[PDB]
C-alpha cells in the first residue's frame, strides 16, 4: 500500500472523528476489523460499529489532538468532554486494501472505569 493511500485514509479518518458522524467510520472498516481494546478482542464491522456509536453518542465532543503515520499504521489521538472533563484515547490503526484491518484503542487510566459501559 502506498503512503499516499494510507495518508488518504488517514484524513478521512480524521474527517469521521471531526464531524462526529459514525457512517463515515463504518465504511472505512474491513468486514472482518479486528478490535482490541485492552485485554479484550473482538472482531466483524457489524460488532465494532455498535461501539463506535455506543461511544460517539456517548461523547459530548470529540476532537484529533494528534496523528502520526507510520508505514501502514496510523495513530490518532483523540480528545473529548465528558462530565465537564477533557480525557483522550489513542487509535492504533493497521490498514490494508484501501480499508481498516485492525484497531487498538489504547484508553487512559483515569479513562478506564467509566469505560465498562461500552
Amino acid at each position: 500500500m502506498t503512503q499516499e493511500e494510507v495518508r488518504k485514509i488517514m484524513e478521512k479518518l480524521k474527517k469521521a472523528f471531526k464531524q462526529g458522524n459514525p457512517e463515515q467510520i463504518v465504511s472505512l472498516l474491513s468486514p472482518d476489523v479486528r478490535v482490541k481494546v485492552g485485554n479484550q478482542e473482538f472482531s466483524g464491522s457489524e460488532e465494532a460499529e455498535k461501539m463506535w456509536r455506543k461511544l460517539m453518542k456517548f461523547v459530548d465532543r470529540v476532537e484529533v489532538r494528534r496523528v502520526k503515520v507510520d508505514e501502514n499504521r496510523v495513530e490518532i489521538e483523540v480528545e473529548f468532554e465528558v462530565n465537564g472533563q477533557r480525557y483522550s484515547m489513542e487509535f492504533h490503526f493497521e490498514v490494508e486494501n484501501g480499508k481498516v484491518r485492525r484497531v487498538e484503542i489504547r484508553i487512559s487510566p483515569t479513562m478506564k472505569k467509566l469505560m465498562k459501559q461500552i
